[PDB]
């Protein structure tokens, strides 16, 4: 699970894309997405 305020999967990020429960993966930019 990706941490809170962490990048959860933009184009090119194939790591922890699944946010911790309670946090939502919000795509902010095409490559920048953050678990909030
Ligand atoms: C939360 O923690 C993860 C690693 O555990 C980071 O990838 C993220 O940027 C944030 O610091």
């Amino acid at each position: 699970t990706q941490s809170h305020y962490g990048q959860c999967g933009g184009i090119g990020y194939s790591g922890p894309t699944v946010c911790a429960s309670g946090t939502t993966c919000q795509v902010l930019n095409p490559y920048y997405s953050q678990c909030l």
